[PDB]
């Protein structure tokens, strides 16, 4: 199983920590989009493009799953991927780090040229906003660590490794 799982909204780090906690810890990255891109031989775009959001949800959903059993290392999670019920059900037991993002600095970290779904303009920002008020509380129920990215990468990720090291 995941020595750590990150979950947190797009930009919220989990790409970036997720490679520099692998590195501090000695173990492999795997995220979860990557995985479905990888089994289903398609992009995550067209799979929402085409199939839709609901089943993009199940497909992501049984990829958590499996990667959940078969992953050793630092698992990251796609930013919807705890608006799944059996996602939240499945990261029960977890070490569950919670990437936590302010609205202006994660709209500011979001804005180049990667393609998003759920977040493309105009009015990204608004987005954002609504994707943190639903999402927030979700993030909360599954978290076993709470982590304020608001600090720098180096920063957050030895904030990290104490605190999965020592008792509460
Ligand atoms: N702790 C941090 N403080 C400030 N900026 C950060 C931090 N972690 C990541 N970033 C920046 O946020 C952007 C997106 O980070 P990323 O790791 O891709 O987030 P996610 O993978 O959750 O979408 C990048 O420009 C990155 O440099
Ligand atoms: O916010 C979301 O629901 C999504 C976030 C993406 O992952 P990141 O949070 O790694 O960008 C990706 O799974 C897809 O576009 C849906």
């Amino acid at each position: 199983a995941p020595k750590a799982v990150l979950v947190g909204l797009p930009g919220s780090g989990k790409s970036t920590i997720g490679r520099r906690l692998a590195k501090a810890l000695g173990v492999g990255l795997l995220d979860t989009d990557v995985a479905i891109e990888q089994r289903t031989g398609r992009s995550i775009a067209d799979i929402f493009a085409t199939d839709g959001e609901q089943e993009f949800r199940r497909i992501e959903e049984d990829v958590v799953r499996a990667a959940l059993a078969d992953h050793d290392g630092v698992l990251s999670l796609g930013g919807g991927a705890v608006t799944s019920p059996g996602v939240r059900a499945a990261l029960a037991g977890h070490t569950v780090v919670y990437l936590e993002i302010s609205a202006a600095e994660g709209v500011r970290r979001t804005g180049g040229n990667t393609v998003r779904p759920l977040l493309a303009g105009p009015d990204r920002a608004e987005k954002y906003r609504a994707l943190m008020a639903k999402r927030a509380p979700l993030y909360r129920r599954v978290a076993t660590m709470r982590v304020d990215t608001n600090r720098n990468p180096g920063a957050v990720v030895r904030h990290i490794l104490s605190r999965l090291q020592v008792p509460s």
